[PDB]
């Protein structure tokens, strides 16, 4: 059984720097928010990246904390017009029988906006 | 054990509108189509969308229909030129057991062209 | 469970005929370090196209090795400036209980380059 996992989090500035930061960030509490004890639990990791921001290597962040054996995958979101800026989002899928009203979705910063 | 299904349908002007209701026709037929009793059987759901449309928001439509709980993520399509114009397209992974033939994969309006 | 096995190679130039070569070997490949038997064990395969290559159908490269019951999506890879030119990635999404440490992800020609 698979459970995708949402996160989203905002830049203040479009730099490699911040955004292999903002990154780690989300994926570490992603993981911490679903108890998530090994990454041999996850199947995959995709990436979406807004248009705003240029020198973007999420894998990198990943790698840094460990994920080499995780599979990742990174597109460009799409450029709606006047969206939200600066966004890095991401969609785990885990193997888990955890129900899915039980799986915690990480929103950071301004991304707290994306969700009602 | 996960199967994918896949959706795709096209909209005739480049409106959130129009994007919207096309969306939903298309979420609710490929759960019709394949007998879905629940929306906790989906792990997530994947959806691209041509560069001609802009403010478009397959999410909300997903929202509408009650899929609060289930993860989304929308990609730009590659951006082919001369391909059919203006689809909203998805990749529902559905938790099952359902053999891969079994599956059945929904076009609707002018995506009937897509599959041969 | 489910397993991600991930895929890259490049093309010398951006013709359908070359994206279509490219996609077709490192599908077969990716199929064959696995020891895949049946497609049905595929619950879905995700390509990213880079913006550099302009007509391509990676779809009926995998058509045409008959996994015309694979669910298929593909969106446009995060455009980074000075990246890997014309490169083609692939995330198989694999139905199968083998180790993540086990499972073989496949870069061809110049796409040795992105792994370490």
């Amino acid at each position: 059984m698979v459970r995708g996992i949402r996160g989203a989090i905002t830049v203040e500035e479009d730099t490699p720097e911040a955004i292999h930061q903002a990154t780690r960030e989300l994926l570490l509490k992603m993981l911490e928010a679903n108890g998530i004890q090994s990454y041999e639990e996850l199947a995959a990791v995709i990436f979406t990246v807004t248009e705003d921001l240029t020198f973007a290597f999420p894998a990198e962040a990943a790698r840094q904390i460990g994920m080499h054996r995780v599979p990742l995958l990174s597109a460009r979101e799409v450029p709606v017009p006047g969206s939200l800026p600066r966004v890095i989002r991401v969609l785990a899928l885990w193997n888990t029988d955890t129900p899915q009203d039980r799986v915690r979705h990480v929103y950071l910063r301004e991304a707290v906006r994306l969700r009602p």
